[PDB]
């Protein structure tokens, strides 16, 4: 018996993924969040992990399903996984904007369900609290939300906001911590309800569903209605998400940028664009001047 | 009983990876390469498949294992698995070009062992044939190679070349097929030996291990070396690959393409660059102005 | 005797104005649109003439109004566009069109001009709450066509078809000129929408003109440079032209957007389409201009 | 009667023109120009309207005529630019300036409605052959003040520096008007000289106004791009605002040709100055307004 | 005695330079010029050596001069190097210049054509030109005045004396006629209207301008924007800037040319290329007029 | 006789080099360096002249050969003036050579200070550049031979003898200059290596000289535009400065690509230094130039 001969498909699975194992479960674990700031992660598509000033933990639209699999839409997943769910331990709640499929997930669910406190929420809509439910969360460990409600977990004051009687469908999140607050927008196609929200909140950074549209479809917001957003939110930084994860949608964040060069003195645009990396940090307000992130290189 | 319960790590593991699942696989297998033509996919890495208009499959450097998975050098790998190693039925010759890590694979050597025809070749540098042979493939299964070498797999005419003792341990390849040719740098740094390739050899596409070095480390080519490499080639094409692969090497390619904008006219460059995405295709010379890849869009 | 004293507000106002006087009126007359070519002119706005080789003529849009005059929301509604074309020196005419009822693309005065200076069989042709304001102006309702997305009418060799228009029926229209020459798609003041790839799959489109402009914050009336491209693509254009960014002060847009993103984007997408920055009062040829990128007036030296 | 027999070209004209109405005149008579800073609004061409801080109104090169209306030195110059002020309703006005004689740029209806709106004791400042033009118009001759390079008159709270122009000083002038809220240079339609290194040496210039546009093959009338550069640079400006480029067809030219360059040269030439792009009708407001690199008209919708 | 004693300053100058030698004297002696086509070389300044298909060589405005060398009223430095040596010059049929100013005609120039040369090579240029030489001692019998309007025909080169722009007598601009092409000359000459004059009434194929960055206050070269004009006016297929090498305080940029004619190329539909050259280099009509940048041979 | 045979072609060389004449050694002469300052020049090629504000005089790398002369591997042609007379040097602490080989030592610039400066005044270099001082006639005891450790102070100036890099200690150094006003990095004619990140740890590095040029096609002899920048990072500088591509005609390079790539990577990598292209014979005073990018003559 050799390697050649004892290695099957299942063994190689098994050993090797996810891809980034549970580093960043231990590096958001061991982040010392500093007071007057606030620390995030991008978890991949519009999954987003927060973490406050006070260690409060936040998991946002973080979902592990991939795309096609077989030839038996060629949506296939061009982003790895940086974040293990089952290696999650300290988490103080569990949200998700809307019920579409890459947005919430079963095994996110499972292993918060297995591994997790019993007093970990749920927060959603009612078709996702449906769909949790569905899964085997339990009833009493679910909160739904409408555009209106304000959730307090620990030091964190979730906004629940509208998104674009569909009260019921989907949320837009905007998470206050002592240190700044976020603007969560799911996968909304761009209105002008953002305006609302900017008039009526303050808010910090901002992220948004950035993608190239296929030829007759409208699913994501393009460079200019990013522009648009951060405006009509009033925000200081604008990041891009959504955009990494499918291979039909794959899209230049650098056309936010160069939009924003032409039209920033004219308009008096009051923010930054911020291009991101899946698995990346960002803490605010430091990196909100960065323009464009990049992994720890160096070894400091 | 209800899916909170029954799902475990390891079943959303074998249920969700590789996150391609056998798509490009099945892509692979499915293409026509048209005569005067030669096919390509980018398999993360430096891993290459290439096929001819003959058919001839042909596997380089597929990597199939990952970078740091706990934290007790942050390299991370940010590139998805796009190929099922596992799911190969067809192919005529695997390829490495040096005993590097991330250049040659344990379970990529099993599955071709488990799946595929028993006459398929291992052709590396001695080092490389090496490890095979340690793993479990057959002595005599394996092909040795040293610069200047040429080996014939069906009508690819694949050509050891100089890398960058060292004869041991790495070659460049130069795969001839009857509808072009292909460079294939491996993790060469920059040489003046691409000179004497391109002289002695019809280069139509090239690639090059591209990256971000940290600071005091040269470990990967530079934006300006891609198109020297290039021009030392004599290319048509020039395509970076490797940025993709870890973290801390993240690269913007799109250095390239403007310093290529800047030097085009007054260096009379021969070549064009190309922007590659991981699981993509390429045709020669069908793609050689595309300048940048897009998925399939459907 | 003296000019200080002489000269009054209506003396000079109808001595300038309009600007260019009958000046693209006696070049649209003139204009002799070569076989396998159709020619256009830009009125301002929304607005179009179209003239087949067959020298048919056809006004789409034709707007003649203005925007606030006085500070008696109070909309910054400024018209920033000079009048190219008189509609009262109007001869040659074969339709008039509207894409919807908006203040913006149909005109009380424009009406008045081809009922008394032109032929008494000029069709009115547009949406069924357009024919209902014209009637009430007092257009005969003889002379009006009602269309509906779907419907064609023949105008000599200009083949109008009417199509769907997009908001959130009766309201809008969008419209497809064919003529021996070449299409010239215009989407009058519609929203982005997925229905412009229906479009692009039934007909063949050259020409694409998109409602462009800089939305003001909280508003959503104008596409965008992205949206423009999107447009083009689904309509499977070879050229695209944005309009509508001319004519309002608050919604001053630069169509250099387009042409950076074009840039970035055309290899990329593979997109089958250049864009082309016209000014208004100016003239395209298809397929002479296709590749022109940006327009110039006559520099006449 | 119905609209469509009644309505006749006359009255379509009466109601629909000038475009803006008495807008821009509304806008004007109402703004509180704050001390330390001077107000100033594009009127088309090179027409200007400067209000300073004590509410002295001045108004340079209000040209409110046309171009080619029909086809008939054969020039196909159509005017490219709406009206945005009604001369008829100007009321509050201090002096009436013009640079030199040339059609563009002195216009028999502004002095027409400023004879009979306004009070009779309003200057007309300009060169001789201006102040030649206006008093054949039936403007009287006590109400012109003749000036040539080297003279300066004072209207109110503004200090106005006639200064060389470039093709005689019976012929054109260049205007620095000096506000106690800051200094606007008027370069009229003089080509690029170098004798505005002098006027920069000799003065203490925050906005330059250039004379900007696309010349056609065979004709130097306008400055190019790099010529605006220059100017700036040579009257060590604050902000170069390049004018003139938004009225004729022929001479249509592209503004952010001036910023790219700047981009290019600021640097290795050490410049002192930003480029302003405006647009016509827009108010500018010195120095608030100095590093907005791009004019947008008001956006409005609050809701 | 040692080196450190026995090498003097005069020593050093006669062993150094200029600085090319004769190499580029070389290379023009030897160039085979194929046929419809003309090679031109560029001397440093407005010095330009032409040679037709017919090997007929001319040598306009080879000024070989330099600028201030001392303290003790504009502190001009010359930044070029020498590419060509006047006493190395064998084969010539015409040697020309466009005015009296000092960096256009050559006294060392004239010497060494005097010495080395046939006894029949015309010097052709202005009245003021023609003055100078006779004066530097030039043969009367061997000089050509020349008025806008004269015409000149040297072998197969064809000679239009041209309109100046920088006075009859003073100045004029050369268009040189060659069965491979026709080659503009402007010299020292700023933009004028009489620009488009000549491109209705010649053909002309390559243009050459005196580019360079004026000092604040100062008007003696043309701008970037004012090259284009000159390429329209003149009709020219090639626009390449001279002048702007040889003055320190006119270093300017010719990319300039290039980025604002990228701009301004399909909305004026100019029907010529800018063409960025370098001192000492050669140029091949109509073989370069799509090169946009010369680069010097990298030999190996 | 008149002045067409009376002329020769010496008379034309000795009248007209070298092309600044003395113009650089007056303005360095005069050049009063302001506390907590320095000001340097660009002699061609990697030649800097240095000076501190106590008014030392460092000379590096001066050279005054040239390229090719005749047809009579390479073609290889001086494209730079001759900016400094070395025989007008008068006021001089220091010669130092980075390496033997011919673009960075020369006789001439020996000889001038043997015959015309003070007797103390010490040729610093490598064992091989001693070698050719010595064997050009400079007394043993006047050369300092240096190797990579070595210090060497001259009045206020600080001279740092550094790795180069291709043992290499006998042939070539790269030079540390530490000044009262700020220290400068004269890598010479080192190609890229990591030890740069060396010598950016141990030393506060302000200014950084690199040898950046266009490789020929198969040559590796020059720092490439995206070298640059890793060198400024390697070496923690706050300015990074081309030389040595201004030298050959083969190595014309456009010192553009460095402020271009800059422009693109400065706020991903937290670039802490700024590119500053020079010319030839211009001055840098550190820190008042640092912000400046490019230099240009002065205008006048
Ligand atoms: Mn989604
Ligand atoms: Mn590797
Ligand atoms: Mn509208
Ligand atoms: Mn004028
Ligand atoms: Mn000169
Ligand atoms: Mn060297």
């Amino acid at each position: 018996m050799s390697k050649v001969k004892s290695i099957t498909r299942e063994s190689w699975i098994l050993s090797t993924f996810p891809e980034w194992g549970s580093w960043l479960n231990e590096e958001i674990e061991q982040e010392q969040v500093a007071p007057g700031t606030f620390a995030m992660w991008w978890l991949g598509c519009t999954g987003i992990w927060l973490k406050s000033e006070g260690g409060t933990n936040v998991c946002v639209d973080f979902w592990c399903g991939t795309g096609k699999q077989s030839h038996g839409q060629p949506n296939l997943r061009t982003t790895p996984f940086v974040l293990d769910p089952f290696a999650i331990r300290q988490i103080d709640a569990v949200l998700a904007t809307h019920d579409h499929n890459d947005h919430i997930d079963v095994n996110v669910a499972a292993a918060v369900m297995q591994n997790c406190a019993d007093d970990v929420p749920f927060i959603g809509p009612k078709t996702c609290v449906d769909l949790w439910i569905g899964w085997g969360v339990p009833k009493e460990r679910c909160i739904v939300v409408k555009p209106g409600d304000v959730v307090k977990v620990k030091d964190i004051e979730i906004h629940a906001l509208d998104a674009f009687g569909m009260d019921d469908r989907a949320v837009n999140y905007l998470f206050k911590t002592p240190g700044g607050s976020l603007y969560h927008s799911g996968d909304s196609h761009y209105s002008n309800y953002y305006a609302k929200h900017g008039n009526e909140h303050q808010i910090d950074v901002a992220l948004g569903s950035y993608g190239e549209n296929p030829r007759g479809i409208t699913d994501k917001m393009t460079s200019a209605d990013m522009l648009r957003m951060g405006e009509a939110l009033n925000a200081k930084v604008v990041i891009p998400f959504h955009h990494d994860i499918w291979s039909n949608f794959q899209a230049d964040p650098q056309e936010i940028r160069v939009l924003w060069e032409m039209k920033k003195d004219r308009l008096k645009y009051g923010f930054k664009p911020f291009i991101w990396q899946v698995g990346g940090k960002f803490t605010w307000p430091l990196d909100k001047d960065n323009f464009e992130y990049h992994y720890p290189r160096g070894f400091d």
